[PDB]
């Protein structure tokens, strides 16, 4: 699967490979996959906006194959949130995860 981090937040790039990393072995985790069939990016968007505001936000994306799991997906994106949250400076509330197939 692929996971792909939109976010306005400037993170250097030491953060965003262990942040990455940690987000790949949750992924493996939870969805019982290998970590050779993970990708995953952190792409920097300065400019991103949510609710009519550039503050610290980030879009996750997590495409599978996929559109397997409900419980496994609310799991998986509670995960990533968590990690997101303890690594970023970023508010719960200004994460919102995507799944897709």
């Amino acid at each position: 699967p692929c996971c792909e981090v939109i976010t306005n937040v400037n993170l250097p790039d030491d953060n965003v490979q262990s942040t990455l990393s940690q987000i790949e072995n949750a992924i493996s985790d939870v969805m019982g996959k290998p970590l050779g069939y993970i990708m995953s990016n952190y792409d920097y968007q300065k400019n991103l906006r949510f609710g009519g505001s550039n503050e610290a936000y980030c879009f996750v994306r997590i495409t599978s194959i996929g559109g397997i799991n409900r419980s496994n997906n609310s799991a998986l994106a509670d995960q990533i949130t968590k990690l997101l949250v303890s690594n970023l400076n970023v508010k719960s509330r200004r994460i919102y995860v995507e799944f897709r197939d």
